[PDB]
DNA sequence: ATCACAGGATGTATATATCTGACACGTGCCTGGAGACTAGGGAGTAATCCCCTTGGCGGTTAAAACGCGGGGGACAGCGCGTACGTGCGTTTAAGCGGTGCTAGAGCTGTCTACGACCAATTGAGCGGCCTCGGCACCGGGATTCTCCAGGAT
């Protein structure tokens, strides 16, 4: 049993990555969301939010 | 000097006849709509808890309302001159039609890596709690604005 870990670690960012996979895959956006649009998409609000911050 | 009218010139709308290709209708599929069936999760209902909206009171205070005087902008009127509009003649390349090539859209069929799904475990994040520190406010002083008088242009 390997230990849970965060996502955000896991990619190096601050931003929750399962969240988003979680919101995406709902409010009807589609009927499947791939592994990868989570973390890509985790990564640009992010990054935008740093903009804004900054 | 201005009004209106009549004539000409021009451009528009009108009826007419003919052409053609874009619609209206019919045929033959064929695959999506409709009927029939079960299974179970979401929506509906009521309980009821208590948070937050409503209403009311009294002070106290800044903010509104009102009035007056006077400067400054909005507006109308005038005249200059030039930057556009209109019409003519020459130049351009747009549009039409047809030809020929093949690059890339669109569809088929196969196979497999990917994500929905489900059950178990747990620690990342949310609610409630205390603590005190950055921000808002007070009062005083510094200096940085605007505006008028008097002396230049």
């Amino acid at each position: 049993r390997a230990k849970a870990k965060s996502r955000s670690s896991r990619a190096g960012l601050q931003f929750p990555v399962g969240r988003v996979h979680r919101l995406l895959r709902k409010g009807n956006y589609a009927e499947r969301v791939g592994a990868g649009a989570p973390v890509y998409m985790a990564a640009v609000l992010e990054y935008l939010t740093a903009e804004i911050l900054e």
